[PDB]
C-alpha cells in the first residue's frame, strides 16, 4: 500500500464554471434579438441547459471541498467564489425564463443594454479567473478586474433606475409594466451578483496581503 | 469527578423538521379548500404555528452543532438541512400569508397543484430524514427520493409557466393578476427550496461515496 | 525578531457597523417626511453613503475573522451578526431607492411607522452590542433586547399585512398600487431582517448557556 495523491484542480473548475457563465451570458444578448415566443423558448432552454452544468460544476467544487483538507487559498473564499458565479448563471436563467413566460414587447434598449453588461462582467470574472494561481505575487491586475466589475454594476444600477424611474411615467398599460419590470429585476440582480464575485476577490487580497 | 455523554440527537431534531414540514404542506393543502377570510386566516394562524416550531428545532440544531465536537456526518450538512427545511417551512408560511392579504378568488388548479406537489416533496424529504442513518452502507433509496424531488420540481416548475404565461395572456383586471402571481411566486419558490434539500441529500451521498 | 499582538477589534467594529445601521434608519424615518423627488434622491444618496461605509466595516469584519485564529466568541456568530447588520442597512437602502424610482404619493402612516420601527429596531441592536463584552456574565439585558425586537417585528409585520389588505380592496389605479407595494414590502423585509439579528443573539446566548 503506497500514497496516491488526491488532483482537486481548485482552479480548473472555476475556471470551468466562469466559462459556462460566459457563455450563458452571450446567449442572453442574442436572445434578446429575437421577439417570438419559438425564439426565446430555444433560448432559455439553451440556457437552462448552461445552468444544469452551472450547478454541477458547482456542487462539484463544494464536494471536493468538503473531502480535501489541503486548498490553495481559504476554502470559504473558494465556497463563495463557485456560490456567487452560480447564482449569477442562475440570473441570467431566471431572466430568459420570465422573457418567455410574460411574453414581452421586443425588448427595449436597456434591457439589451443590462444583457451586454453582465456579458461584460462575466468576461471580467473570467479573467479574474486566470489571476487566482499569481495574485499573491502580483494583485494588481486582479485588484484592476474587481474596480471594472464596481463600475459595471454602477452603470448597470443608472440604467435601471432610470428604466423604471421613466417605465412608471410612461407605461399606461399595467399589464405591459408588470411584466418588463420583472424582466428589469431579474436583470439588475444578475448584474449585482456578478459584482459580488468581484467583491470576494478583493477581500482575497486583503486576506493574503 | 465523571464523564457525562451530550446526547444530541441530530437525526430525531432532523427528522421531528420534517415531521413540522409535512404537517405544514398537509394544511396548506387543505387551506386551498376554503376560500373564505376568516377560514384563510385560521389555516394561516395554524401555519404559523408551525413556522414558530420549526424555526425553533432549526435553531436548536445550530445550536447543538455549535457546542459539539462530534457529528454523524459534516456539520455543514446538517447545517444546510436543516436551514433549507425550514426555508421550506417559511415559503409555506409566506404562501398562506399571501393568500390572506391579498385575498384573491378561490383558488385555481393550479395553486392546488402546487400545494400537492410541496406535500409530495414534504413526504419525499421525510422518507429520506429515515435514510441519514443508513446511507452510508446503501445510499440507493435516498438516492431515489433524491431523484423524485427533481421531478417534483420540473412538474412544479412547468405548472407555474403555463400558468403564468396565460395568465398574461388572458387575466385583463391587473390588480386579479398581482395577486395570483404574487401567491404562485411564493409557491414555485418553494417547491424550489423542497428540492435543494433533495440536492444537499445528493452531494452527501457523493461526499462520502 | 519579537511577538506583536494583533488588535481585531470584534466589538468595536460591530458597534460602529450598528451605528451605521442607526444613522441610516434616522435617515430613511426623515426621509419620508418629504415628497419631491429631488429631496428623495437626497436622501437616498445620504442612505448610500452609509450603505458603502456598512459594506465596507462588514468586509473588514469578515477579512480580519479570516485571519485570526483567536475571536471572543465562536466566528459563526460574529459572521453572522455583521451579515445580518448588513442586510437591515442594504434594506433600507433599497427601501430609499424604491421611493426614488417609483416616485410615489407622500408615503402614508403606515409607511412612515415602518420607518420608526426599523428605528426603533436599530436602537435596540446597538444596546446589544453594547452587551456583547458582559452577556456572558449577565445575559438578561440582552436578552430583554432580543425580546423587544421579536416583538417589534410581530408589530411591524401587522402594519404591513394590514396596510396591504386594504390597498387590496381600495386603490383602483394599479399603477400607484404597484409603487406602494414595492416599497412596504422592501420595509417589512428590512424589519424582518433585523429581527433576524435579534435571533442569532438569542441563540449566542443559548449556546454560552
Amino acid at each position: 500500500s503506497k500514497f496516491t495523491p488526491k488532483e482537486p484542480k481548485f482552479f480548473p473548475l472555476l475556471k470551468q464554471l466562469s466559462d459556462v457563465l460566459s457563455a450563458s451570458s452571450v446567449l442572453l444578448v442574442e436572445s434578446m434579438e429575437h421577439d417570438l415566443p419559438t425564439e426565446r423558448a430555444d433560448y432559455y432552454k439553451q440556457i437552462k441547459d448552461m445552468e444544469r452544468e452551472g450547478d454541477r460544476l458547482t456542487h462539484l467544487i463544494f464536494d471536493e471541498l468538503s473531502t480535501t483538507f489541503i486548498t490553495p487559498f481559504d476554502r470559504e473564499d473558494i465556497h463563495d467564489l463557485a456560490s456567487c458565479m452560480d447564482d449569477v448563471i442562475d440570473g441570467i436563467n431566471s431572466s430568459a425564463k420570465r422573457i418567455v413566460i410574460y411574453n414581452p414587447r421586443p425588448i427595449s434598449e436597456s434591457g439589451k443594454e443590462l444583457s451586454r453588461l453582465i456579458h461584460e462582467e462575466a468576461i471580467n470574472i473570467g479573467k479574474a479567473m486566470d489571476e487566482l494561481e499569481t495574485f499573491r505575487k502580483n494583485p494588481k491586475p486582479l485588484r484592476d478586474y474587481c474596480t471594472q466589475l464596481h463600475d459595471i454594476e454602477n452603470q448597470a444600477d443608472d440604467v435601471y433606475e432610470l428604466f423604471i424611474t421613466k417605465l412608471f411615467e410612461e407605461e399606461k398599460d399595467c399589464i405591459e409594466l408588470i411584466k418588463i419590470k420583472e424582466i428589469m429585476h431579474e436583470l439588475e440582480k444578475t448584474t449585482d451578483a456578478a459584482e459580488h464575485v468581484g467583491k470576494i476577490l478583493k477581500n482575497l487580497i486583503v486576506k493574503y496581503s
